[PDB]
């Protein structure tokens, strides 16, 4: 028995350029977005975002940078989705764009949040600002949003 779909979100955004993953054919063929991943049955969000990160663009990180935590509430369903945000810089592998994925290195002032998701623009502004925040967005199914909340954090 369990609940709350805890996933991850890794965006290799540097103070000069950003790396977004685009699909070639399937779920987002022609759209860029962070590399998210679900926390295995007993793994850490940093491990899920890391282990799933290396799989998205063959780029492995030695240590990402947690910035914010986004949440997704499903209308009509009790379950939810806890997505953590992580921005790396120190990678290992190569942009081994596969037949399913295709990353693109661009500028930190030209990242297209519209070609990713309806929440990117909500957690991007703080990322670029180097600030920590947490937002809760209610979805009408998976792509439509009906509620969005943003709370900045820093202390404990």
């Amino acid at each position: 028995m369990g609940a709350s779909r805890l996933y991850t979100l890794v965006l290799v955004l540097q103070p000069q350029r950003v790396l977004l993953g685009m699909k070639k054919r399937g779920f987002g063929a022609g759209r860029w977005n962070g590399f998210g991943g679900k926390v295995q049955e007993g793994e850490t969000i940093e491990d899920g975002a890391r282990r799933e990160l290396q799989e998205e663009s063959g780029l492995t990180v030695d240590a990402l940078h947690k910035v914010g935590q986004i949440v997704f509430e499903f209308v009509g369903e009790p379950e939810l989705m806890d997505v953590h945000v992580f921005c790396t810089d120190s990678i290992q592998g190569t942009p081994v764009e596969s037949d399913e994925m295709r990353p693109c290195w661009f500028q930190l002032d030209q990242i297209p949040f519209k070609d990713m998701w309806p929440d990117d623009s909500y957690w991007f502004p703080l990322l670029l600002q180097k600030k920590k925040f947490h937002g809760y967005f209610k979805f009408q199914g998976q792509d439509t949003i009906l509620d969005y909340t943003l709370r900045e954090v820093d202390t404990v």
